[PDB]
């Protein structure tokens, strides 16, 4: 049962073990019936300095500072993860990919951050928590489960850990990045010769793509993405995306018979798991399932004309 | 939900700090063999909590643990489980600086820290004597050692088995080592501790069986002991009376022998029937020490 921590780069081992660490002690410290002000402005912090121990995949030395625990573990709580999961999910095996992980499993996402991003979450984090308990965790926007800061060689890294837009098992065959604003966004040559491009804007618009989900999920959405950008443009920010990515049932049959014929349900999938997913609708052409959400939240135009810009160019989106 | 509540800081970041090194080395393999670096090694971690769980901890603190590895393998030696010794310091505060923890299994020894150098500067042959003599002696057998930081002080301790049962009340207590003897300012005490003279003028009989493997377990250690120059150490000799702790069930001068390792049932020629206990103790702070030691407590016997 015992846990290596072994990891590409020693501070990838770093954030195992300070997950492991924080979720632990917080498995020692009660579940509180409220939050108060001052979990807001709460951190931890440990410094560990080995010495000739314990040095084959962790550093010697090392620093690991979480942000207010009591308020992201709530958060965790509201959005339907358990902590041992959430420990599990991080710490059982190495992530793998500023710079961009996704845990072993494919369930949370791990993105390294600026000093700046580390403000700005903490000036909207109580509005962020109240909004997410008004909504009752119904949201296309970020689910924010961490938020870290990992000392490794005297150099300071930010962490900011995320339930994974993507499904954790469904393929993304197609992804977009839409922003719906005034000036022309396509994507790079260098991106769309890769191998999954993150399209954009006009991109979107010269496939001619709809997006086929009938009315119920269509309003669903509508509605969630109506009270987030009303909550981002009032909380004063911009430049946040809509991610959309595009599974093909088909294509992802025929991709699961190739590999297990190499080895000499089907388009389903878990909504309290793959939380943004959606089927299409049953009178579809093809046999999809979608995945779209809010990101990039932290970092001619106002925020409440972004807002409307936004909101427009999403609504268009699907049929 | 492991609360470390507490009567001091000090002894609630001992049990946050015994609870952490454990888990920890619940992920560090156990080796083939200790290596020489094992012997010069340390872990320490330095906690900083702003506004977070400063209901039982110091939101401040520090902690440092000598040699774990070491001294984890001394524990699997001394046939001492770490999740065992990791809930006997944490589950409940230990008690009254000399402390046990809440099931009396292991003693907590506040020491100075030229003790802590001592110990450096013995543990290495001490860890294959301990080998050597398969773990069965009446040295202290160290199950761990610690450097606590709270509110900027230092305080060194050293982990130990108890002497004494965990279970078993001890009526008389001998400490054996010139005549010295108890104070009458010390005779006031519930337990007294009183010393050879006074013991001189608690007369054990434990059968000639016994007394063969006790004296020969005695002369290997007080040997390695005189081999390493330590001196002024003391023979701990506790009687436990049956009839008296008579006036489910435990029985009464019922004991384990795998936990109270250092329990010795009474005799049958024996005027009341007890249970004794006894180890050597204090060795960190010459051959003739060695000598009239041993000629004494085999004569004590
Ligand atoms: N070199 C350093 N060594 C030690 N601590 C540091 C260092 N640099 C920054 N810090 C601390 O780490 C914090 C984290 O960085 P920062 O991104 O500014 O958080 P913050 O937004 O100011 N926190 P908050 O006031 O709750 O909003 C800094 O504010 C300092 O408290
Ligand atoms: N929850 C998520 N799931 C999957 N991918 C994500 C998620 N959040 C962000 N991304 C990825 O983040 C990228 C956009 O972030 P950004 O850093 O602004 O782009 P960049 O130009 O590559 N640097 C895209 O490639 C997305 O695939
Ligand atoms: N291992 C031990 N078990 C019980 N009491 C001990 C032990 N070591 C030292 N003491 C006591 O500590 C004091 C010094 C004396 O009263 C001894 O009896």
């Amino acid at each position: 049962k015992v846990k290596l921590f072994r990891a590409s780069e020693p501070i990838l081992s770093v954030l195992m073990w300070g997950v492991n660490h924080t979720i632990n002690e917080l498995s020692n410290v009660p579940v509180p019936v409220m939050l108060m002000p001052d979990d807001f402005k709460a951190y931890s912090k440990i410094k560990v300095d080995n010495h000739l121990f314990n040095k084959e995949n962790l550093p010697s030395r090392f620093k690991f500072k979480e942000y207010c625990p009591m308020v992201f573990r709530n958060l965790r709580e509201r959005f339907g993860i358990d902590d041992q999961d959430y420990q599990n999910s991080v710490t059982r095996s190495a992530p793998i990919n500023t710079r961009f992980l996704t845990t072993y499993d494919r369930r949370f996402v791990i993105k390294t951050v600026s000093s700046e991003d580390v403000a700005e979450m903490h000036n909207i984090l109580k509005k962020y928590h109240q909004f997410i308990v008004e909504c009752h965790g119904n949201t296309l926007l970020p689910q924010f489960l961490g938020m870290y800061r990992l000392t490794v060689d005297g150099v300071e890294t930010y962490m900011v850990v995320t339930r994974n837009v993507f499904s954790h098992r469904l393929t993304v065959h197609r992804k977009y990045d839409l922003k719906g604003s005034t000036v022309a966004r396509e994507a790079s040559d260098k991106e769309k010769a890769k191998d999954l491009p993150t399209f954009k804007d006009n991109d979107f618009l010269n496939e001619g793509q709809k997006l086929h989900v009938g009315e119920e999920s269509k309003k669903n959405f509508l509605e969630k993405l109506k009270r987030d950008v009303e909550f981002l443009a009032q909380l004063k920010i911009m430049d946040y995306s809509l991610l959309v990515g595009i599974h093909d049932v088909d294509r992802a049959e025929q991709e699961e018979m190739e590999v297990e014929e190499r080895a000499e349900g089907p388009g389903e999938f878990d909504p309290s798991v793959d939380v943004y997913a959606m089927k299409s609708h049953e009178s579809s052409p093809k046999k999809e399932v979608y995945f779209m959400a809010i990101i990039d939240i932290l970092t001619t135009v106002n925020p409440e004309q972004y807002s409307k810009r936004f909101n427009e160019f999403m609504s268009n989106i699907l049929t």
